[PDB]
C-alpha cells in the first residue's frame, strides 16, 4: 500500500506554487490530491517549500504532538502554508473549502528510517 511518508507527501506537500493565489486553491488541491475521495476531509494543511525543507524538520526542536506522543519536532523557521477548512455549504461529493494563506513554524510526527515526516500535527 501507500506508504506513510508518501501519504505526508500527498496530503501536505505542494512545492509548486509559493502560495496560494487564489480562494479556489483548498477546492482544487483537496480533489486533485484524492483527499475527498470517500469524504470530506474536513481540515487540511499544504506547506509550501522544498521535501527536504520539511524532512529536515525532524532533525529540530523536539516538542510534545498535541496528544501526548514525543516523536514530534517543531521548524525554527517560519514555512509558507496554506489552511483549508470545510465551509458551510459543502455537501459530498462536492466539497469545499476556505484557502487561508500564513507564515507559520510548522510541527510534525517523524517516524521511520529514513527518519521522515509522516503526519501534520499543527501550525504555530
Amino acid at each position: 500500500k501507500e506508504t506513510a511518508a508518501a501519504k505526508f507527501e500527498r496530503q501536505h506537500m505542494d512545492s509548486s506554487t509559493s502560495a496560494a493565489s487564489s480562494s479556489n486553491y483548498c477546492n482544487q488541491m483537496m480533489k486533485s490530491r484524492n483527499l475527498t475521495k470517500d469524504r470530506c476531509k474536513p481540515v487540511n494543511t499544504f506547506v509550501h517549500e522544498s521535501l527536504a525543507d520539511v524532512q529536515a524538520v525532524c532533525s529540530q526542536k523536539n516538542v510534545a504532538c498535541k496528544n501526548g506522543q514525543t516523536n514530534c519536532y517543531q521548524s525554527y523557521s517560519t514555512m509558507s502554508i496554506t489552511d483549508c477548512r470545510e465551509t458551510g455549504s459543502s455537501k459530498y461529493p462536492n466539497c469545499a473549502y476556505k484557502t487561508t494563506q500564513a507564515n507559520k513554524h510548522i510541527i510534525v510526527a517523524c517516524e521511520g528510517n529514513p527518519y521522515v515526516p509522516v503526519h501534520f500535527d499543527a501550525s504555530v
